[PDB]
């Protein structure tokens, strides 16, 4: 009943980050590896903007005003000429083009931000950003996902839909009440079926259509579902969908069919049980939470002689994915034994 090595998990992940997966003053690497032996992944030791966010999200969570400063900082350097914020940099160079799920997540961590601790300039940046979102991204009340200098796209990933953000927003501006109710549209209109009450990948705005895809790819349906629940909005099949699921199989995989539900891939991921758990942790939900975290425990390398020791990844290759580790790091910073 004394509790011992409380938040150990959480330690050995930032650890990881910090010390191997990072450099001071550039920000979080893509890949534990700038190239893979053979040549073919040749960027591990890009700085994504996606990482950068996630950074941001967890600093405001664990009430650290400092390293909060130092990732917005990096964040500030990947502006672009339209007010976006860059999906990718490597060294000096910012790539032109941006990724609305991007700009959505670090609005979020700027407005949690200003909400914490009081300071009007995080919120008034996240202004900016918004604002070219809006400028730049918007149609008939749709964020589409991508954007470059150009031009934008003209497809809407579900999970790019952060109807969290969009509700914060709201609160600043009321044309945003729009764009939520637009977004939360696409999603409630975007079930796959009554058996498998998960969601549809993509919308495409020209046509007000879904992908047409048999399997439901699962990773992308547990952001969407997160979103929804973090909003308000209702998540009660969907949820317990997943909870029969989990139970019934002991796992859970990256694809089910659309269909009859069953799992069409073997691949389990980190980024899947992190949402299941912060699913379970926002809900109220203890079982699934602990279930959904022994996961995590289990896949965490756990090898004091490792230099993977503390992270997500592959020991025999060194192969790492910023965005497993990250996503667990928000996840084990709910659980408290
Ligand atoms: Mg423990
Ligand atoms: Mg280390």
């Amino acid at each position: 009943l004394v509790p011992r090595g409380s938040h150990m998990e959480e330690k050995m992940l930032f650890d990881f980050i910090e010390k191997d997966l990072s450099k001071s003053g550039y920000g979080i690497y893509t890949n534990y590896i700038d190239k893979s032996s053979e040549g073919d992944i040749t960027k591990g030791h890009s700085v994504l903007s996606e990482s950068e966010g996630l950074m941001m999200l967890y600093s405001v969570n664990a009430n650290n005003k400092e390293l909060f400063d130092e990732h917005f900082d990096i964040v500030k350097e990947m502006r672009l000429k339209n007010g976006l914020i860059s999906w990718r940099k490597e060294g000096d160079e910012n790539s032109p083009s941006s990724a609305t799920i991007d700009e959505l997540r670090i609005i979020k961590a700027l407005l949690l931000a200003n909400n914490r601790w009081n300071s009007f300039y995080y919120k008034f940046y996240a202004i900016n950003i918004a604002n070219s979102l809006l400028k730049h991204a918007e149609e008939n009340e749709t964020l589409v996902d991508y954007i470059d200098n150009y031009g934008k796209g003209n497809t809407t990933t579900l999970c790019y839909l952060d109807l969290p953000t969009m509700k914060l927003l709201s609160q600043v501006d009321k044309k945003w009440e729009g764009i939520y109710e637009k977004s939360n549209s696409i999603i409630e209109n975007g079930k796959i079926s009554e058996e498998v009450p998960l969601y549809r990948k993509v919308f495409y705005e020209e046509t007000q259509k879904y992908d047409e895809e048999e399997n439901v790819d699962f990773l992308l349906s547990t952001i969407v579902i997160l979103n929804r629940i973090e909003a308000g909005e209702n998540e009660e099949s969907s949820i317990k969908w997943i909870k029969e699921k989990f139970k019934k199989d002991g796992f859970l995989v990256a694809t089910y069919n659309g269909k009859n539900g069953d799992a069409t891939s073997q691949i389990e991921s980190p980024s899947i049980y992190s949402n299941v758990a912060l699913i379970a942790n926002y809900i109220g939900d203890k079982e699934l939470f602990n279930k959904a975290i022994d996961k995590l425990k289990y896949y965490q390398i756990k090898n004091k002689d490792s230099v993977l020791y503390g992270g997500f990844g592959d020991e025999k290759t060194n192969s790492v994915y910023s965005f497993d580790n990250l996503n667990a790091l928000l996840a084990f910073q709910k659980y408290k034994d």
